[PDB]
């Protein structure tokens, strides 16, 4: 008889899911061994004062110093910050000594500059009041340091985190690795990794935003009013509403969508300005508009085009600078026409009441450029003209959610910034 | 009978070229007067001391100094640089004073410094050797500045580069910049400003692009061997002949395509490196293939994708990391080999031949996800499956032309990343 030490740094969860399952799957004596470093493990490993250690990222060098399996799981890392910021924020970043991190920063984000650390403790104070604006880390980092009130930026589906596997003493438990190699990648194990994981590090990202919710004092027995656009526009039960409902079920605040008919002429803006409504999306924040709501962080990024009537000047222009003498169609008020008058200085622009207007406009020769968003162009044909590729698209803009101007909405915009960033936007997007 | 006074500052063609057709058109007597800088141009039309300039950024300030036209016409705009750097590789950069490239390049690229000048000496010596990185300015620039050695990269295709307009003394030629207005809107006067602008522009860049062929003393009347790659593996008689050939009339070398069948086992790159042809396009630019060859700067950013068995799996994965457990094929030393290898180290890979054989693989089970690149996988259900969404392009690489390493190919490398360019590749690839 023995027994198998296995390494861990701090809340290691995903060492434990894994050799809890594979310790029980092959009769296993395990021992989790707490280091206080990463690099403390690794040392440990090559060494020999431990037989195990998984969410090792594999490298050239790093074979030759110990013995990898094949890759086994993914590994969920961060970007701690005070305030939740992004990489492109950053003149400090704190980072893991011994991990892939260092490399993965600098190939990246360059400028940054880097500060090593050994530990949460370390990183803690670095970030606990200190010169480090944010530190990169795994999810062992993730409970212990949204305790202290840190947030989050999951930065796995921002940049190519590499692989993670298990590792060994080198040339010591070859047979054993291998056996727990097959079993890792079995469609059980690996299903249990994808699910348990997520939901166990989503839990503790809504913990924190939850416990925020509460800490803002709102009402959460409040009822608040959504209006969703439906004036062609932008976007639209679709994108908007799925971000919003599900960032609602996130805050866990109830959240009510309401409509008339309107709106074309009875604007929903107008319901927000009132304050007879408190949330309204989309809104593809104008400077216009800019000032007349509080927003969240945007949630999507529509491609404006321009639509030209079919087999009409294709490829004589390449930019929309040099319409300079086309008949350009806008709506009047609308943020197209807004960007316009900056694009195109104290030029002539054609205004109508409406897209339909503007459209038949088009048609009828009235006009021979109409600028559409490109996902709202699609729509229309599915539901005679086209798009000038050539330009194509010639600005991105964004969209988020507006709400009304008052304490309510001041606390609530905020919050809806961080319901949306835990959301796979991703996922919605295409969906639609 | 009396005499209108229009402004012009260095090589002015545009106002030139304006001016003597509406000169003939309305019967006027025009009287050009250089001013040594931009700024004092703007003086004198504020002023009075002359009474049109064209080729001025209309601005809300501006229009309360002196009096607008609509715009009438672009403006081509240039980094002037000592090698042709791009906006992203200055940390200092000269600025005509008075403009609106003050705006544009802080809200393009604040990090970078400006540093004000007056006029094409003061320009020319921050350039000609000084601090200043590089320049952004005018056409007006175009030809006294690549008389000094410089090379451009023109702006209008990289940021958006507003219009441009005719302006007057506030309150003064009234009607007469009407008329001049809708003159220059016409049908021909807009197609005439188009083309010969555009001849005339290119016509200096190509000189001076020759000019270094010359210089370089390489003998133009070698005929050059070239062969496309036609192993099913990234793009292709298309988007890499049209930038290879055009690139060779761009500098008035002799190119010659040559074939025979080979390949799929009988490489191409073999006969790059035996010296038996001179250039070969297009070459992915991998690590493996990197000191091989001489490579032309980039002319195409191709999207790797995973391409999966229809319904198998949707939205499981978001990113390619996850594919930790999955089958993937690739084909034996392909450049996807290789990225696999650095995204999922110490990964198996299931490696092929051939794309034909990887795709039987895909089709008979063997395998569940094989690597492609997007436009490449378009083309094979043209002349079953598809692609993951989810995970979408977990990947964006390079193409370039590559020269067998002789001292030619060490000439003709940065040449033809020159004629490149100068080159619209987005129209040919667009084409494609
Ligand atoms: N205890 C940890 N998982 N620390 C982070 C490790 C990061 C990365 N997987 C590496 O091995 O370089
Ligand atoms: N002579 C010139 N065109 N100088 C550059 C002017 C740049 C820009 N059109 C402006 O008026 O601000």
């Amino acid at each position: 008889s023995t027994t198998y030490k296995v390494a861990t740094e701090a809340d290691d969860v995903v060492t434990r899911v894994l050799f809890d399952s594979i310790a029980h799957h092959f009769n296993l004596e395990i021992e989790y061994v707490n280091y206080p470093s990463f690099n403390d493990i690794l040392v440990a490993i090559e060494t020999g004062n431990a037989d195990f250690a998984a969410n090792i990222t594999y490298t050239d060098l790093r074979a030759q110093r110990f013995d990898f399996s094949r890759p086994t799981n993914i590994e969920y890392t961060y970007l701690y910050s005070y305030g939740g910021l992004r990489l492109p924020e950053l003149r400090l970043v704190g980072i893991p000594k011994g991990t892939t991190y260092g490399t993965l920063l600098k190939e990246h984000y360059p400028y940054i500059q880097q500060v090593e650390y050994e530990g949460h403790l370390e990183a803690l104070t670095l970030l606990e009041s200190g010169r480090v604006d944010g530190v990169v880390d795994a999810i062992n980092q993730l409970k212990p340091m949204l305790l202290k009130g840190l947030d989050v930026q999951l930065l796995n589906d921002q940049l190519p985190i590499q692989p993670v596997s298990i590792v060994t003493p080198k040339g010591k438990h070859s047979a054993l690795l291998g056996k727990i190699e097959k079993y890792a990648h079995s469609a059980h194990v690996q299903r249990l990794l994808r699910e348990s994981i997520q939901k166990y590090q989503l839990d503790i990202r809504k913990q924190a935003l939850r416990q925020s919710v509460v800490e803002s004092g709102l009402n959460v027995q409040r009822v608040l009013r959504v209006k969703l656009e439906n004036n062609p526009q932008y976007a639209l039960r679709g994108i908007s509403a799925d971000v919003v409902f599900q960032a609602c079920e996130m805050l866990l605040l109830k959240c009510e969508l309401v409509s008339n008919g309107q709106e074309t002429w009875e604007s929903m803006f107008d319901d927000l300005q009132d304050k007879s409504i408190d949330i309204l999306a989309p809104i593809t924040v104008s400077q216009q508009r800019k000032n007349l709501a509080y927003f969240s962080e945007s949630y999507y990024h529509p491609q404006a085009i321009l639509v030209k009537r079919e087999h009409y000047k294709d490829d004589v222009y390449s930019n929309v600078s040099e319409l300079v003498a086309e008949r350009i169609g806008v709506i009047k008020d609308d943020f197209f026409e807004e960007l316009l008058q900056q694009m195109l200085p104290n030029k002539i622009l054609f205004s109508y009441a409406s897209q339909e207007e503007k459209v038949q406009a088009l048609l009828n020769k009235e006009v021979d450029y109409i600028v559409l968003n490109r996902a709202n162009f699609n729509l229309l044909l599915r539901e005679p003209i086209v798009e000038d590729t050539m330009i194509g698209s010639f600005y991105q803009y964004d969209i988020a959610i507006g709400f009304a101007k008052n304490p309510l909405g001041a606390t609530l915009a905020p919050l809806f910034s961080r319901a949306i960033k835990m959301l796979n936007t991703e996922q919605i997007i295409h969906t639609y």
